[PDB]
C-alpha cells in the first residue's frame, strides 16, 4: 500500500467517544496512527490531540476539523495550558455523516495527515513528540479503530 | 551563521516596487532566496510570489503577509488563475514601518520560510518549485536586496 506496516501497538477497536488512551512508549519516528470512523450528522467539530498526559494541558498536536465558515481544519500545539499560534487550513477534507480514515505520520521534523488516503496537512514539531504519550479524540463521530503501525 | 553559504546568482540590490525579476536557471533544492527590507506605515499586506513566468496565473507560492484582523500570513498555489486552499498561519512576524530579512529555503518536499532568523511557516510543494523562474514583489515597502544562496 506504497509499504509494507506492521502493528506497534495492539489496536483499539471500537473505542467509546470521549476517548483518552495510551500511545505506549510514546510517539516515534515512522509511526503511523490510523482513526477509522464516522462523523455524526450533528457535529460541528471534532479534535484529535496528541498530548503528554490525561489532563490536556501539554497537547504536542491538536487537530480540529471545524464545520464552519464554509469548513477549515485547525493545527495548534498547547503548552502549560496556552495555544499557540494557530496554523488554518481552509479546506474540509471530511464530510458530516460519512465515513473517514484519518492518518498522522509521524516524521523527524512534522506530522504529516492524511484524510481519506490523501495528503490534507504537515506539522512541524513544536515539542519533543516522543513526550507524547497519550492520544484523546472528542465530538460526534464514532470510530471502527485506531492502529499503530511502523514500517 | 549555521552554515557557509555561497551566491547561486548576483542579489537585486534596491529593487524597484513593485518588482518582477527571473530566478536564474529556476529555483534548486538547497537554494535559499532571502529579502531585506522594510514595510511602509501604511502597508495593509505584501507579496512575495514564486511563480512560472511574468503573467501571475501560475505561483508555485504565494507568501502574503496582512496586517489585517490582528494580523495573518497566508500561503498558496495558484494554477491556471485558480487558488488552491488556503494555509493561514494566525500569527504576524512583521512589524510596519520596521526593517525585516525574510527568508525562503527550498527544501526537496517544502519551502521553510524564516522571519528575522527564525523560523515562521513551511509549505508543502504543490507543483514543482523548479518550474519557477521568477519572482515578484508588491506592497507598500521597500527592499535593500534579495540575494540567492546554496550550501
Ligand atoms: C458551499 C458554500 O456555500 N460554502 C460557503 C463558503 O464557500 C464560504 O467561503 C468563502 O467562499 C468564497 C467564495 O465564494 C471564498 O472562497 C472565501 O475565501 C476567501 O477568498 C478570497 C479570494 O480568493 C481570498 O483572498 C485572496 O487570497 C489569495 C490567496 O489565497 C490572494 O492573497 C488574493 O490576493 C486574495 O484576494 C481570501 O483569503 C479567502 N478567505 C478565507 C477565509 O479563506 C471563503 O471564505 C463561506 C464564507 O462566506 O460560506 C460558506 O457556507
Ligand atoms: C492587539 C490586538 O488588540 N489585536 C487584536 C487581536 O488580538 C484579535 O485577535 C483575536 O484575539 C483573541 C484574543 O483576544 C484570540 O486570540 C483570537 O483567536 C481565536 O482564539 C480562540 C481561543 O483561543 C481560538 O479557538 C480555540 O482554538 C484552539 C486551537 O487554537 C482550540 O481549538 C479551542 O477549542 C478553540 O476554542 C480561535 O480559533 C482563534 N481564532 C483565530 C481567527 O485565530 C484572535 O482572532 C483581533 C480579532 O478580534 O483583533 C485584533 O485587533
Amino acid at each position: 500500500s506504497g509499504m509494507a506496516l506492521f502493528s506497534a501497538q495492539s489496536p483499539y477497536i471500537n473505542p467509546i467517544i470521549p476517548f483518552t488512551g495510551p500511545i505506549q512508549g510514546g510517539l516515534q519516528e515512522g509511526l503511523q496512527v490510523t482513526l477509522q470512523g464516522t462523523t455524526k450528522s450533528f457535529a460541528q467539530r471534532f479534535v484529535v490531540n496528541f498530548q503528554n498526559s490525561f489532563n490536556g494541558n501539554d497537547i504536542a498536536f491538536h487537530f480540529n476539523p471545524r464545520f464552519e465558515e464554509g469548513g477549515y481544519v485547525v493545527c495548534n500545539t498547547k503548552q502549560n495550558g496556552q495555544w499557540g499560534p494557530e496554523e488554518r487550513k481552509m479546506q474540509m477534507p471530511f464530510q458530516k455523516g460519512m465515513p473517514f480514515e484519518l492518518c498522522f505520520l509521524v516524521q523527524r521534523s512534522e506530522f504529516k495527515v492524511m484524510v481519506n488516503k490523501k495528503f490534507f496537512v504537515q506539522y512541524q514539531h513544536r515539542v519533543p513528540y516522543h513526550l507524547v504519550d497519550t492520544i484523546a479524540v472528542s465530538g460526534c463521530l464514532k470510530l471502527s479503530f485506531i492502529t499503530f503501525q511502523t514500517q
